[PDB]
């Protein structure tokens, strides 16, 4: 077995290997990546996602998100608070203000400790989830708005046609915005591009052990838990790396810089939180490999939680019902 | 000038002039197709959207629409009434039942006849705007889930990168399901192949001309006309050839079969109805001479009318807030 202590795994491609995705993403499992449930992508140095970003301030954030904390420092929920539309020049004049902007820190490891110390005291506001893509069309490899669509993929296996498109999304980020502990979609993977700014730092459980982490969840947000068998999807609760420990759960952490790419594999939960002001780009994908993760994954059905259809309705046919009236 | 009378043109692209999409578009508005407001184009013999259509059955409608006609004969408007969930499969089966089958006929032009004869007495089911794709992705040549963003082209031409991401859409028909008078949302480019089924009549109002069928429709939907500025927008007026005809008014007519594309060009009025059970798949696009068009747009703004805020943001900026507040 390959990565049994299931570390999060650093690849450098040369651009002759970057030429097609697929086939990377099957030599990063062989290698065992998909155990830890993350894994970075440092591009080949010849590769840019666009030529400059010196045109991005007057991309719109339509709605902006308030984080709102509730609980203690290492064990926490957010709600958003949505907020009037800024464009992305008045976000990022928002972020570096002094309310705002990244404290003084002597390293990613203060930063850390800062976030999980204070992270509750503030309410950060995250530009999330705003469709769209800052790859240059003429950008050929790992281009995140040209992948093969999961619906393709599906059919692909299964033989099936079905309705739906999957396309990328934006994320615009300031010192404390967070992402809540989560698995994707159907338990899909994904693939996230940091295109500027300051990092975003991940913690993530390795696949095997995800029910850890559930078990935990369910224990720590006991309201939650008894409101929805599947909370966690609601994508809201937040869990320290010290409340983590305490509580043998296995995890590792890493920190993405701009110009890497992370990968999360299927049923790989995460959380983090970004360090300053930044946009990533994120996207759902398929392999092979995801449909038994399909065929397993938890649903929510108690409506809280936001192409989705078709997923359930081929690969979980006893749960549709029920999910749809959640719906 | 080429194609002075604005006659609808038909072009037959080899396979090499089949390569270029955008040079295609632009080598056919060399000879005045775009003055028609609508052109056919047949692909080469050695070229298909995919293998067979035989596994589609299961792709879901979720939002099927009947179509229920208010007026006269040869003036009037249809709304939209909501039915439940069926699969294509279902609805297949509902096209070809003697409650919605095509009728007897001789020809296209009995028909087209008994179309506009009996329409208003019969309320149709639509599947409708359906978001989605039945190109192969092997399909290198004309696949609409594999062309340029209208919100790169903008970017190319204005220098401005905005959010949006733009797919394309299936429409599954029946006999007498009808597409009302309108351009496209911001007086864009549409393409539409027709991948299976009985075929779809289009008419289609010169662009140069576009203002004479809106000083009708004003006549002919008082009421439609004093609620909305900009009514066509809400698609749901029809007008017949004749009633076309007796008021002088400029169009042309063609008949579209499956294995056929069809393009509208920016501020080409059309209309038109499916012959029996089929399946198209359209979406819009732009290019550099678009942007005037854009620039122009009517829009609605009372509220009826269903990636548009971008547009609108940065091409019709003093139209922004008063369109933001009907939305
Ligand atoms: N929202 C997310 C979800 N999963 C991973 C990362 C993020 C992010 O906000 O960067
Ligand atoms: N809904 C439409 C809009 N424009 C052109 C064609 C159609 C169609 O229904 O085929
Ligand atoms: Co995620
Ligand atoms: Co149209
Ligand atoms: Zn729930
Ligand atoms: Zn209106």
């Amino acid at each position: 077995a390959q990565n049994p202590n299931c570390n999060i795994m650093i690849f450098h491609p040369t651009k002759e290997e970057f030429n097609d995705f697929d086939k990377y993403i099957a030599y990063m499992e062989s290698q065992g990546a998909h155990r830890a449930g993350l894994a970075k992508i440092i591009p080949p140095k010849e590769w840019k996602a666009r030529e400059t970003y010196d045109n991005i301030s007057e991309i719109l954030i339509a709605t902006p998100l308030q984080q709102v904390a509730s609980g203690r420092a290492g064990v926490f929920t957010q709600y958003h608070k949505k907020k009037k539309a800024m464009t992305v020049g008045e976000y990022r004049h928002l972020a570096n203000s002094k309310k705002y902007q990244t404290p003084p820190h002597q390293n990613f490891e203060d930063l850390e400790r800062k976030y999980w110390k204070n992270r509750i005291y503030n309410s950060p506001i995250y530009g999330a989830d705003i469709s769209g893509s800052l790859f240059d069309e003429n950008t050929k490899q790992w281009n995140l708005g040209h992948l093969g669509t999961i619906q393709d993929l599906l059919e692909k296996e299964c033989g099936v046609v079905i309705e739906g498109v999957n396309t990328p999304y934006l994320y615009f980020g300031m010192w404390k915005t967070t992402f809540a502990w989560h698995t994707e979609d159907m338990d899909l993977y994904s693939i996230n591009y940091l295109h500027l700014g300051e990092p975003k730092t991940w913690y993530v459980v390795p696949p095997e052990h995800g029910q850890r982490l559930e078990r935990l969840a369910r224990e720590l947000f006991p309201g939650s838990s008894r409101g929805c068998g599947a909370f966690l999807r609601h994508k809201v609760a937040l869990i320290s790396p010290t409340v983590l420990k305490e509580n043998g759960i296995p995890f590792n952490r890493i920190t993405q810089e701009a110009g890497e790419f992370m990968v999360t594999f299927p049923y790989g939960y995460h959380a983090g939180f970004n360090h300053g002001f930044n946009c990533a780009e994120a996207i759902n994908f398929a392999t092979p490999r995801w449909i038994d993760y399909g065929k397993m994954a938890s649903q929510c059905s108690c409506g809280e939680a936001r192409s989705m259809d078709a997923f359930v309705r081929i690969l979980q046919p006893e749960r549709y019902d029920l999910w749809k009236r959640g719906q």
